[PDB]
């Protein structure tokens, strides 16, 4: 009986360890548990981006915002997604929310500046 | 007598078995055989982010745009120093400006984006 965090977990493990197929079987499985929570649909839309699913991670991202339109981390891989499937405009739009939400929730409540949008984020 | 081209390559091998200083140096010696060329500044501006001297970086991001204000990298590399330096109203200007431009060079030749720019670039 995993938990849908349990799940998300195992799935974040698999992730890095680039088995994104089964890392986004795990993600489904805790969206299965819990389908309200935007995390979970942001994690598998990055799975699918790595995996060359396109229209499988914008459907995810379009969720996660449905879930939470705060969201860093939709925007970005949404706009990321949106680069993919060449949609210049929308994916540069979003892209700038992801980085306006960023820097204002960092200057709102101390966020860091999520490591997916740093190329640098000192380890 | 390396070449200044032959000095960025072996900055660039260095650069990726993440030896940074020894890659920066690679290329500061491949500007002192031609410092008119931008991809040898945004190439090191790179390393110094990776290192952490961010003055250094943004130095660097400066001078290639001098050179080549048309440069998607040294504006995205010039936005990401920023981001790491909590300029973040600037950060966001030169990272839209990055994506407008890719996005621009892309439809007039035919450019990839950059990688630098994309989470999940074919591989
Ligand atoms: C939102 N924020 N703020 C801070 C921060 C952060 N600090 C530094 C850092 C940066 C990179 C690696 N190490 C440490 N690192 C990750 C982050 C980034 C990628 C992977 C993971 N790690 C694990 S286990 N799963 C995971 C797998 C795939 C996707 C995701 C997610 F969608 F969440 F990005 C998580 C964590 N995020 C972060
Ligand atoms: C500007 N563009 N368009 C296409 C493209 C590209 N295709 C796919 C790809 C993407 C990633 C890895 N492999 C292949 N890959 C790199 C690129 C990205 C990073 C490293 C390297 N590789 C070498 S050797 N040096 C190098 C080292 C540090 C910095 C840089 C640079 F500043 F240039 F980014 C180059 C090449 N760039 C690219």
């Amino acid at each position: 009986s995993p938990s849908a965090q349990e799940l998300k977990e195992q799935g974040n493990r698999l992730f890095v360890g680039r088995k994104y197929p089964e890392a986004a079987a795990c993600y489904g499985r805790a969206i299965t548990r819990n389908p309200l929570v935007a995390v979970y649909y942001t994690n598998r839309a990055l799975c699918y981006l790595k995996m060359q699913q396109h229209e499988q991670a914008l459907a995810d991202c379009r969720r996660a915002l449905e879930l939470d339109g705060q969201s860093v981390k939709a925007h970005f891989f949404l706009g990321q997604c949106q680069l993919e499937m060449e949609s210049y405009d929308e994916a540069i739009a979003n892209l700038q929310r992801a980085y306006s939400l960023a820097k204002e929730q960092r200057l709102n409540f101390g966020d860091d500046i999520p490591s997916a949008l740093r190329i640098a984020k000192k380890k």
